[PDB]
């Protein structure tokens, strides 16, 4: 059968291998939506030129690449086959992965979708929790093609832009939380601490009126819920770098923080993505729970797993794009709000053409 | 009949009458859980005559004075009334009321509790989401009221630390926002930005691991999901002053920023407070809606009514009290896990107070 649906998996993409690494970097220092340089058509590739050694190095230390696309892969398999299920009526579908800074790019699926002949296009965004800096990107990507392109879609397009409080990813994620909890030793679980860490957001950009600290956070009071509350938690931040002030806390600060204060079994809870990259298997599990959380209190340390292959996540995915066609929602009734101090011309230009579409 | 349950309603106070304004900034800058000043005992009588005119002022827009102790005791009497009926295996309740800075303060209440022999003493925080700032230095009043009277507490003791979703708090503020919005020209409704709004917290604070923001957060979502989100929001931040740095976005700034953005239709939802006071009157009403905004694009402006005497929250209240007596709890997990970076050696203590109770 040809292909009647199209589901656009969107997410940043990471290097599949080393050899990768320095495109990644270059087209991220090329993205005006995220920087502003000066000369940048000149820094950019020197800027990319000059820091691709310690990142190779980085994914060097976790086997030699990002395995994002290969669970993006099995994640968007299972969705298809319990949505052509779900739906009869939306005929065949196809998922589509754009990386917004690796290939496949968001360009390149929307090409591809294209030369499919489907009539609908669901950008489907890949992180429950929206960011200018994240879903806004990619979503920009996709205003901007058909702008550059110069022509209009050939096909009927809408957005999941976010969902941080879906009742299944909710579950999940306390699934993958007790399961860890079990792991531990029984004469310590009660005492375990349970850090829940996010990418964290430059001040700059919370201060702009970005919906992702409050949204992060309600995936956090989601799953402290359905656990009953039998841990403290607490919520920190991950990934800063440079000079300028980020949302905090640190998620580092905050192990050796706690070690220091006799609390020294930690669960970590990587809550705003879905599966495994760089934060979790180099930054989380080597950076903290291996270099810096020896040398404070060595009792435990454990990362609930990422949801990766559980066939729920799958379950997950495929009911919210179903719930979206059955409700013929263009997109959420928040992307309808720009941020209140937002200066970039493209977020009003974006956010009409998901409102404004055909149907 | 001898009152037997006492329930302990805590709130930082405010003024009651332009008269006392000075001891009320005097006891506050005396704190050192919110300050460290060089001399603080010779700074801060200084610093509060010094600010008294302009704040007396403030007081002075809004008709003399606080009215937070008017709504406590219509509240307070209202949660009695109720917990005779509900818990009377708990005899007759009586509401005392522990303002930290200005009468009746904490420690003078504490006083009236044990005099009237009281078997049970509950300390319900009026915050419904935890900072250490407002709930853990009621909390460490307590600790030290009976650290510094080398006696032990004569009645049995436990707290009620937050409640940011309990589910009829929430109900209160969407009705109180449904109702709001008829308020509006109808042909306007859909068009409606909610601004929830917060007092701010500065980073040092937010940055230790302060559990507000996060808290704050989840009472928004739960309000919006009773709402199914009608119309989009945003969270900000008040009362920022200093030159350091405060969590954003500033409340003032965003109504200022939607304004010039084409989004002239606003509504104003204090979230984490359930009275009127200096925040919602002055800043909000008069600062904001009055001055700013009317010299920028005009075009409406609300705030939801705080809940001040719905029976609703008096509901609410009760609810909690009779919920946490039967629950036996001695307090939240999450009260059982300090801040990260704890700088202060009483939080410590006062946990363990809590913690440690008989019972
Ligand atoms: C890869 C690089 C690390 C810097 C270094 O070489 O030392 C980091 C620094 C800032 C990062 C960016 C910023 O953290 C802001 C964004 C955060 C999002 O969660 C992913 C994309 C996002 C746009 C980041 C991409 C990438 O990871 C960047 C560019
Ligand atoms: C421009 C952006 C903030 C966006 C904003 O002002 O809204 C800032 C915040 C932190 C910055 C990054 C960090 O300073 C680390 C890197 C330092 C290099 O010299 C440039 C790239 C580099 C990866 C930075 C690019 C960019 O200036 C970032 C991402
Ligand atoms: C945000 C901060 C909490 C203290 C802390 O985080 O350490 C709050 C709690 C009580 C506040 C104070 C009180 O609300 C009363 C005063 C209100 C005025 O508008 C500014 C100064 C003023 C004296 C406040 C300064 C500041 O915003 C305080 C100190
Ligand atoms: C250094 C200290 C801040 C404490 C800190 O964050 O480390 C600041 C904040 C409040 C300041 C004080 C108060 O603002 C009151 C006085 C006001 C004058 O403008 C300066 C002297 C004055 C007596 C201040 C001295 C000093 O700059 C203080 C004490
Ligand atoms: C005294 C001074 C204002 C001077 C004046 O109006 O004359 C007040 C207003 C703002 C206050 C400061 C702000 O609250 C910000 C600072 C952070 C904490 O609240 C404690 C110290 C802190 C530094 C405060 C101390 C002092 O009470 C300040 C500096
Ligand atoms: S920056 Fe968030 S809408 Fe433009
Ligand atoms: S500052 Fe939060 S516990 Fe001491």
């Amino acid at each position: 059968r040809k292909p009647k649906t199209g589901i656009l998996m969107l997410n940043m993409g990471g290097p599949e291998t080393l050899g990768d690494v320095h495109d990644f970097l270059l087209r991220l220092f090329l993205d005006r939506d995220l920087m502003t340089l000066p000369i940048q058509n000149k820094l950019a590739p020197f800027i990319a030129k000059r820091r691709t050694p310690k990142i190779q190095e980085q994914y060097r230390r976790i086997g030699g690449g990002s395995p994002i696309k290969i669970w993006t892969s099995k994640q968007g398999e299972g969705m298809v086959k319990l949505l052509d299920e779900l739906s009869p009526n939306t005929a065949p579908h196809k998922y589509y992965i754009g990386f917004r800074y690796v290939h496949p790019l968001t360009e390149e699926a929307i090409e591809e979708m294209e030369r499919d002949g489907l009539e609908r296009a669901i950008a489907f965004t890949q992180y429950p929790q929206y960011s200018c800096c994240t879903t806004g990107s990619s979503l920009n990507a996709i205003y901007r093609y058909y702008n550059q392109v110069g022509r209009k879609p050939t096909m009927k397009w809408s957005t999941i832009d976010r969902w941080p409080t879906h009742h299944l990813l909710i579950q999940c994620f306390a699934d993958h939380i007790l399961k860890e909890l079990d792991h531990f030793p029984l004469e310590k679980r009660s005492e375990v601490v349970i850090l829940f860490s996010a990418h964290s957001l430059p001040m700059s950009v919370v201060n702009r009126g970005d919906p992702y600290p409050q949204e992060v956070s309600a995936t956090v009071q989601k799953v402290m819920e359905r656990l009953e509350y039998c841990n403290p938690y607490r919520l920190v931040w991950q990934s800063k770098v440079g000079p300028m002030p980020w949302l905090g806390p640190q998620t580092d600060e905050s192990i050796k923080g706690l070690c220091e204060r006799g609390r020294k079994n930690i669960l970590l809870v990587p809550i705003a993505f879905t599966s495994d990259h760089i934060e979790t298997l180099y930054e989380l599990d080597i950076e903290y729970s291996q270099v810096l959380a020896k040398e404070c209190g060595v009792e435990n340390i454990r990362r609930a797993e990422s949801l990766n292959g559980n066939p729920l996540f799958s379950k997950a995915l495929a009911d919210l794009v179903h719930s979206h066609i059955q409700s013929n929602e263009l997109c959420s009734k928040q992307l309808t709000l720009s941020c209140p101090l937002c200066v970039n011309p493209v977020c009003r230009e974006t956010k009409s053409f998901f409102t404004s579409q055909q149907l």
